[PDB]
């Protein structure tokens, strides 16, 4: 085999900023979500969970876009990046041609995500 | 044919660890291996103690996430021995893999990242 | 055979500390930023952007240094530049360097992964 790292991305998001944005323009904020992510979001009852979810998605989607690079990836629509967790709780994103590695974390005030994209060299 | 087995990241609020340690010091110290406990027991400043604990929480959590095993295999925090190379670069050994670790902290936050790489052999 | 990871590094910086650095000791900037980075820093007209830039670069150099390990590089010899899409980049003989930077109002962070060169 001939694996190689294509690119990496990291993003840190201040949860309070996302709280403010969501209170002001909830529908505009929700446009970053895919249909699957929207379905999940619509089942939440509590605002704290809603904001954590959104903040985490902002962070992951940005980290992924940065890792991909290319004009194509820099300009990927956030609502076309479907983030999910596997049956073991590992965050994932499917993207043809790459093995996408993701990791997430959050605290009360911050959400952070990192992405590493690997590729076969040929 | 991946070269990377998994990655993990964790961010920890130091103040939360301060609170936890003040309330349940013994429970908190149980996250440490015997080797880590030996290091901890030599510290004389509280600030260093809390930073050490916060950094270990972050690193152990990042490592756990990089494993990608969910609730499928039980790994105790006191079975993840974070140590230093002779210059202080953080390390963790995990048979079958090459483990890469990096740690950073500020006054209020500790973070850690772990990458588990596939071994050639 | 697969490429190999030489090392990884991460760094988190509180922007207020960097604000204090610049205000109290602007000439320290010369020991941190490369000539190319200094050219960019000197052209900012908005102080908030200027401090964010410096914080991000400081974080990047610390992350790079951690990734390289010591088995030695001056901060003002580690040039992080950006490509035509904005992506931060560092060129360093013997390695493929991967870099990512992120900022919030109060924090800057950077991560670096050094991969071993072959082809
Ligand atoms: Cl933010
Ligand atoms: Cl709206
Ligand atoms: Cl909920
Ligand atoms: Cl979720
Ligand atoms: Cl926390
Ligand atoms: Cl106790
Ligand atoms: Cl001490
Ligand atoms: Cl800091
Ligand atoms: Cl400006
Ligand atoms: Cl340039
Ligand atoms: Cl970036
Ligand atoms: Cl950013
Ligand atoms: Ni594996």
């Amino acid at each position: 085999s001939n694996a190689m790292i294509h690119g990496i991305g990291v993003d840190l998001i201040e949860i309070d900023r996302i709280q403010a944005l969501y209170s002001k323009q909830p529908k505009l904020v929700e446009r970053i979500l895919t249909k699957n992510e929207q379905h999940k979001f619509n089942n939440f009852t509590h605002e704290q969970r809603k904001i954590e979810f959104l903040a985490g998605r902002f962070a992951t989607k940005e980290a992924f876009s940065k890792a991909l690079g290319t004009g194509l990836g820099k300009h990927v629509a956030f609502n076309d990046i479907d983030c999910y967790n596997d049956e073991l709780g590992k965050p994932k994103i499917d993207y043809e041609g790459f093995i996408v590695h993701v990791s997430i974390s959050h605290t009360e005030h911050y959400a952070m995500s990192q992405v590493v994209l690997e590729k076969s060299a040929f």
